[PDB]
């Protein structure tokens, strides 16, 4: 059953395309066939995109794949819910809950809200372009409204190549003004490749800044520029290497020649040509189930304008779309699970930063739980707070009342207390307040040389300091040491 | 299919409206059809060939008079369908007069 | 390498020591912040030059 069928393309997307001719061959055939007339025509003319729509129609074909722009988007579902076609995009998802589209990519927004929350902002600025859409603009000054953030929000992308040097300069410095630290970037790739070469022109990857990429593909853009820079840099990714099915296909993509599907020949892939793929795994699953369920799909006629006033269609197509909102199956983004409408739920977005060996994970995001880190503790010096002993004396340390509703080295005050403070502001290390427990100062036993109480503590390496009011003898300065004094006394 | 039955009617001139979802379907038919499209609706954003629109700019004047009546910090309440020209215009001045 | 570990901002100062001081490349940290002097003997605004 070699079904025809419609695919839209753009003049370049040779990656995607070659995807899809892989995913065409790498699970079919035991079964009904595939008919792909392909479209190698623009995307930003929506009067292209009508006649590449009206002639796929004049075709008569049951399902059409493809890209769409934020130009072409109205024009697409406009057409679709007249005449009952299912469409199927990996593109960026739609504003309003339309009928007959299904779409590929899944959310963002909840998962940078997330981040950004896990992070503890306050102040940043927010570069974007303006040709994906301004959903997510839309989306983040409503939680920045409510969660009293300070958003300086910034369009750069309808500005030309010929000028493309020093606009970036004027952009960054007048971020100087403010003194800006926190960016997060919301672009295609090219313009990500395009804006990471001029901050590191301009020197602005340094120990202090922060990047967020807001993207799919974290690593499928330029890391080697600014990993060793001092900045720190985090993003999103839906396609992780680590798994079975995922090194299979990279083993298969690999080894493929670069002359037969151009893009092929690497190591790394696009997360669009990854949902291309998967978008086949769907819609053979589709036709899968129809011949399940035995329902025959015969047009029994043929197509003709796509002007017929008034046109009328089949809704046979209605159930073809709601057979394919039930499919569930497991691909190169995990499992997928689809809405009433078409939109993806059941998806998982691993949380990628940026180190000095290259990217790693440290949590995962789901659909409805939130950020779930992964516990990921590789933090192999932790400046340890140090042991220090003291006891109980007037004024020396002493006992607050309020001690039980506070804690630990709150609880303590005194002479010995505020030293102990100032010997750690001027060392800088970490230190926790401590009790001897037999409480005695401490000497050492007949027979034995057992030495008891605070000289113990250190002799035997129980507790690391002692500032506490201890006298210098000459019995005590064979076992441990002591600085020079620092108040004097007598009996 | 109202634009192309009276293209099929042989229309001299065209003149109607438009919403925030139709404009690039129109811009994107007289570009390529040629034809002199008249409208009162909401301006564009990109230099459209074959389009004439009554209705003039405004955010030069809206700019000009929150300058004259010197502030700092507003809120802003918009409406998506008439579009968001003026939404992203006013962020760029809030970012150079902070 | 010092342009990629991120050391030609302001505060650091180079000196090189050569004779075509511009025979080189100075498009990399020419806009970065840090300053950079040098020496030459072939001078353009002349005549025979
Ligand atoms: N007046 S006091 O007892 O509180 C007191 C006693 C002393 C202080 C400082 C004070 Cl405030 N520092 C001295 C040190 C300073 C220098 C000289 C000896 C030691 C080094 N030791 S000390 O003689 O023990």
């Amino acid at each position: 059953n070699s079904i025809q069928i419609g695919g839209l393309f753009p003049r370049g997307a040779d990656q995607e395309y070659s995807a899809f001719r892989v995913g065409m061959v790498q699970f079919s055939t035991s079964e009904f066939r595939l008919t792909p007339h392909i479209d190698n025509l623009e995307v930003a003319n929506s009067f292209a995109v009508t006649n590449a729509f009206c002639s796929q129609f004049s075709r008569g074909v049951y399902a059409i794949f493809g890209f769409y722009d934020k130009k072409s988007v109205n024009t697409i579902t406009s057409f679709c819910g007249t005449l009952h076609v299912s469409f199927i995009t990996p593109s960026f998802p739609t504003d309003g809950t339309h009928p007959f589209v299904i779409q590929m990519r899944p959310d963002l927004k909840g998962a940078l809200l997330s981040l950004i929350e896990y992070y503890q902002w306050d102040k940043f600025a927010y570069l974007y372009d303006s040709d994906r859409g301004l959903s997510t603009l839309q989306a983040v000054l409503d939680s920045a409204a409510e969660k009293k953030w300070q958003v300086t929000a910034i369009n750069v992308g309808n500005i030309n190549n010929d000028k493309k040097d020093e606009t970036y300069r004027s952009l960054f410095q007048d971020l100087e003004l403010k003194k800006e630290r926190r960016v997060i970037l919301d672009c295609e790739r090219d313009k990500v490749n395009d804006i990471v070469d001029q901050v590191i022109t301009i020197g602005k990857h340094v120990k202090g800044y922060h990047y967020i990429i807001a993207n799919l593909g974290f690593t499928d853009g330029d890391l080697l520029k600014i990993q060793f820079g001092g900045a720190e840099v985090s993003g999103f990714q839906i396609v992780d290497y680590d798994d079975s099915l995922v090194s299979k296909f990279i083993e298969r993509w690999s080894t493929l020649e670069e002359k037969e599907y151009p893009g092929a020949h690497t190591a790394t892939i696009k997360y669009t040509s990854a949902l291309t793929y998967d978008a086949v795994q769907v819609m053979t699953e589709a036709f899968r189930n129809l011949r399940k369920q035995r329902i025959e799909i015969s047009r029994r006629g043929n197509a003709g304008d796509c002007l017929a006033n008034p046109a009328v269609p089949w809704g046979q197509g209605v159930e073809i779309e709601r057979a394919l909102k039930q499919v569930q199956v497991e691909g190169l983004s995990g499992n997928i699970k689809f809405d009433q409408n078409g939109k993806r739920i059941n998806y998982t977005i691993n949380i990628m930063e940026l180190k000095t060996n290259g990217p790693r994970k440290i949590g995962y995001w789901s659909e409805v739980d939130k950020m779930v880190l992964t516990e990921d503790d590789t933090s192999g010096l932790e400046q340890k707070t140090v042991v220090v002993t003291t006891i109980l004396e007037s004024p020396y340390v002493m006992m607050k009342k309020n001690h039980e509703m506070l804690e630990g080295n709150e609880r303590y005050e005194g002479y010995c207390v505020d030293l102990a403070a100032e010997i750690a502001k001027h060392c800088g290390f970490k230190y926790k307040l401590t009790i001897v427990g037999d409480g005695k100062y401490g000497a050492r036993d007949a027979d034995t040389k057992i030495w008891n109480g605070m000289v113990g503590e250190l002799v035997y390496g129980k507790a690391d300091i002692a500032i506490a009011p201890l006298t210098i003898t000459l019995v005590r300065e064979e076992v441990i040491d002591f600085s020079k004094p620092f108040m004097s006394l007598g009996i």
